[PDB]
């Protein structure tokens, strides 16, 4: 039961609990990407420690979700959460590639979110949305499309050289 | 007259005037229950706090409505402030279940004014809605009811008990 | 591949894995207990608070154990984390004897590996599960009946108030 | 003579004086490590202070051996050293790939006395190998891995460039 919900379709409800469970997804993924990358036979430190932070990332956003739903006297409901699609990453802009298929996938959730709130006519939700979710995808893919550009431009030729040097000068800062 | 009106209805303005005069009496209604809480047979200093904080909120609120009429070139017009709907408040569960009924009144007022300014194609006025009310109004009215379960589950069996821990362990930190 | 790998099983690789599984699991349910207890119809902060932490150290204790399977030359191979047996978790009583519920199942699992890498002749292991597993869990196990034993002395009479008082007096520190 | 000798065997007894050996001899093979990659031919600092650190290292895990062979009432007896197996090095992989050879050995000859007093029943034993000398060989020998995994990765196509980049960028901090 809930004393305090007002204005919080079971529709929008509903999206929430499936944002929160792809949010988790997503730092399950960086989470085996993180590890994968601390492989001694792969060992590329400043790439482990990107993606390890990004885990965090997206377990504190399935979080602020929770307390939103929560706040707006929605029920948390979580479901089975699937392991990440690959055991092995292959190399660095690999891993990039598939971060940014990830977010974009975020994203876009977000705005089909959004385009039901809006539909509900919800105007708490589009704030708390455009708040901590919408600019922040945006500023992150930016940043991993200039990652994946740099290690690009590094690979052409010599592929370990230029793997070895964007982790050293990129990501170990 | 003004020189810098600007996509501003007078519908928008008008609404903004009784969204003033919503407050203001809310704020009116939260200092009587303060007071009230303050008589030596009622004596429960945390509640009175919790109450006359709760007034100076609500006309922070106004002023801030007022403010930005004027920002916008709108003209403040004040009405008669009714008096609040009770003298007396009964017990904490009886003023807390009053006080979220008072903001769930607030909030909805909003949801209106928002569904008026959309229907404007006002987004300075969304912007600020968003910005220092719909927010704050989500959280305050979760705030009550979590009070509201708590003194209730304090109040099932033996009512003066736990009305006074109520008090002294939850509204006097 | 693994230039490292010495005196490491493919069984203690495996049960090590399986280990994380268990406790990215346990880090699940606290999650989702930690949540109900800020539902507005719940209600017990120092509950919620309780549960997150526990959420976070059960997550830790998994990357504890994916950092070793690397630093051994294993491999970490992640699994579905099936969601918490719950949806909603009662009163405070029955939250925290589901936590012991849970913290013997992963002592047993503890117990049951080192049972393994013994049989494995592996000293590193039992090293690994003595430091930073075996000790914890005891400690918590006793922390978590000492808090039984507390609930169960305050909700015999007046259940509501009881369990309102637990979390003020010993859970909010 | 001692008046504290108690569950020390003398078959343990002589494998200690044997470790201690195994040790001095790994700190003189770093000794000539360090010393190959400071020649003016050679001429790679960060690579001869990793070998040096590692000197100094094996000395000290020595010297803790001698230390507890005193404190068990054991007698200390010292062996010829033997020279470092080889008078040049290589180059940095080959270095490192010498450098993960003795670890492993020196870590198989901790296994082989854990193993050793686990059959003499001499718990104290156990837990000093534990304690400083298993968990750091498995920590040093990743580090390794890790390193050797980026030297090839480097050296692949460019040799000399890979091994500057690789001393500048990775052993130079
Ligand atoms: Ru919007
Ligand atoms: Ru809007
Ligand atoms: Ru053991
Ligand atoms: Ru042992």
């Amino acid at each position: 039961s809930s004393q305090i919900r007002q204005n919080y379709s079971t529709e929008v409800e509903a999206a929430v609990n499936r944002l929160v469970n792809l949010y988790l997804r997503a730092s399950y993924t960086y989470l085996s990407l993180g590890f994968y990358f601390d492989r001694d036979d792969v060992a590329l430190e400043g790439v482990c420690a990107f993606f390890r932070e990004l885990a965090e990332e997206k377990r504190e956003g399935a979080e602020r979700l929770l307390k939103m739903q929560n706040q707006r006297g929605g029920r948390a409901l979580f479901q089975d959460l699937q392991k990440p699609s690959q055991d092995e990453w292959g190399t660095t802009p690999d891993a990039m590639k598939a971060a940014i298929v990830l977010e974009k996938s975020l994203n876009q959730a977000l705005l089909d979110l959004h385009a039901l709130g809006s539909a509900q006519a919800d105007p708490h939700l589009c704030d708390f949305l455009e708040s901590h979710f919408l600019d922040e995808e945006v500023k992150l893919i930016k940043k991993m499309g200039d990652h994946l550009t740099n290690i690009q431009r590094l690979v052409g030729s010599q592929a370990g050289l230029g793997e070895y040097l964007f982790e050293r000068l990129t990501l170990k800062h």
